[PDB]
């Protein structure tokens, strides 16, 4: 999960 996760940063 980094890219959803980094959807909120």
């Amino acid at each position: 999960d980094i890219r959803l996760a980094k959807t909120l940063v």
